[PDB]
DNA sequence: CCGACGTCGCATCAGC
DNA sequence: GCTGATGCGA
DNA sequence: GTCGG
């Protein structure tokens, strides 16, 4: 946290632009600047020093000057005092409520936690669950609890079919001492890029985890992606664990390396890596890495036998998961 | 300066 | 019901 | 908001 004050300011600006201004490219701009500054190993002394870094331009340099001199940013101080901005910024903290819905709710005079709770019939299913567990979803998950959760998921998955492989990804795989949620990558030999020899492969696992009361709620669910809620079991006379977000992603087994690269993140790392790929004449998704012809159309999937192979194509030196937390 | 600036899954809706 | 666009999130 | 061509 060498430059915590600065990165916090930039993150709050990013959130404002995303949630209120609905300007995704400014949100992206601020987050890149925040990220490059976060990994800068010097305590920043000026906006000039910061401007040297890629992603930090004139405007953010000027803000860093103001922040260093005063400890505040007038632009943010005003935003914090704005009723519409503050309301919209709050409502978007509910999972399922984005920038559009938040502004619509404010229009209708729904703008506090209390208002949401007395207007549950105006929320869609995802939003209703997000409201239910608003408190819990704000809390972080200790790695110790993540390990307990991993143990349950892997063992229950094994009970269904021993040929499943479940891999916890996200911040957990990057070695984080705490995580915002649990991300699970799932493969099974019956589901490949070439065919699906067994239906309900994701559904069966979800079902089993519901059966043992680990999964408690469902935000969304399709053939390959589950977004939901889970909870560790507690002992006698013990206060219950908080409910936690869990995502499960079924990926073609022959496409594991692209899938695990994607689901390990970070999100900024993926954006930066996929951007670099384009510059080098490739495109990367959770399934494949493909070349781009002079056309601009993706060609055929290139051979991949490790995460490192993907780095090799775009001429990046390999980076272990723990070094991908951008 | 100016056009690009990651990529996709699921839920929901408008139009037909 | 289908198609395609939009919102939201990973 | 930043910046490579
Ligand atoms: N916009 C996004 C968001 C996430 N992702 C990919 C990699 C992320 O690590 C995988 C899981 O998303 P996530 O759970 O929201 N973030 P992550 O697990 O890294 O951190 P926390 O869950 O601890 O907050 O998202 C992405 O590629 N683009
Ligand atoms: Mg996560
Ligand atoms: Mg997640
Ligand atoms: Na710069
Ligand atoms: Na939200």
């Amino acid at each position: 946290t060498l430059n915590g004050g600065i990165t916090d300011m930039l993150t709050e600006l990013a959130n404002f632009e995303k949630n209120v201004s609905q300007a995704i490219h400014k949100y992206n701009a601020y987050r890149k600047a925040a990220s490059v500054i976060a990994k800068y190993p010097h305590k920043i002394k000026s906006g000039a020093e910061a401007k040297k870094l890629p992603g930090v331009g004139t405007k953010i340099a000027e803000k860093i000057d103001e922040f260093l001199a005063t400890g505040k940013l007038r632009k943010l101080e005003k935003i914090r005092q704005d009723d519409t901005s503050s309301s919209i910024n709050f409502l978007t903290r509910v999972s399922g409520i984005g920038p559009s819905a938040a502004r619509k709710f404010v229009d209708e005079g729904i703008k506090t936690l209390e208002d949401l709770r007395k207007n549950e019939d105006k929320l869609n299913h995802h939003q209703r669950i997000g409201l239910k567990y608003f408190g819990d979803f704000e809390k972080r998950i200790p790695r110790e609890e993540m390990l307990q959760m991993q143990d349950i998921v892997l063992n229950e998955v094994k009970k269904v079919d021993s040929e499943y492989i479940a891999t916890v990804c996200g911040s957990f795989r990057r070695g984080a001492e705490s995580s915002g949620d649990m991300d699970v990558l799932l493969t099974h030999p019956s589901f490949t890029s070439e065919s699906t020899k067994q239906p309900k492969l994701l559904h069966q696992v979800v079902e089993q985890l519901q059966k043992v009361h680990f999964i408690t709620d469902t935000l969304s669910k399709g053939e390959t992606k589950f977004m939901g809620v889970c909870q560790l079991p507690s002992k006698n006379d013990e206060k219950e664990y908080p409910h936690r977000r869990i995502d499960i992603r079924l990926i073609p087994k022959d496409q594991y390396y692209c899938g695990v690269l994607y689901f390990t993140g970070s999100d900024i790392f993926n954006k930066n890596m996929r951007a670099h790929a384009l510059e080098k004449g490739f495109t990367i998704n959770e399934y494949t890495i493909r070349p781009l012809g002079v056309t601009g159309v993706a060609g055929e999937p290139l051979p991949v036998d490790s995460e490192k192979d993907i780095f090799d194509y775009i001429q990046w030196k390999y980076r272990e998961p723990k070094d991908r937390s951008e």
